[PDB]
RNA sequence: CCCCCGGGGGGCCGGGCCACCCCUCCCACGGCGCGACCGCUGGGGCGGACUGUCCAGUGCGCCCCGGGCGGGUCGCG
């Protein structure tokens, strides 16, 4: 009651990094189908 | 006020403009050439992330570019 007033917390700068996953971009996701593909046929033939 | 045959015709002197040939402004429009500002799509380096049942591949960030493409705005010839 005798002070109820807030300071907030000093704000300091950070470094400014990522610590999530960024989102995958189309050439990424439509590529890997690529290699998927190719690479199920490239050890068939080693089966062959 | 004159002139040619009472009726038809011809002039009076100044000024500016267009006709032709010379020169040259600003503007409009179109064309050709060039330069600047924006847009799009090849290289290299750096940094980082990711993918592929062979070491290969794929964006993104920054920077430098040789460009290519195209239109707008601006400025010339």
């Amino acid at each position: 009651r005798e002070n109820p007033v807030y300071e907030k917390k000093p704000k300091r700068e950070v470094k400014k990094k990522r610590w999530n996953r960024p989102k995958m971009s189309l050439a990424q996701k439509k590529d890997r189908v690529a290699q998927k593909k190719a690479s199920f046929l490239r050890a068939q033939e080693r089966a062959a």
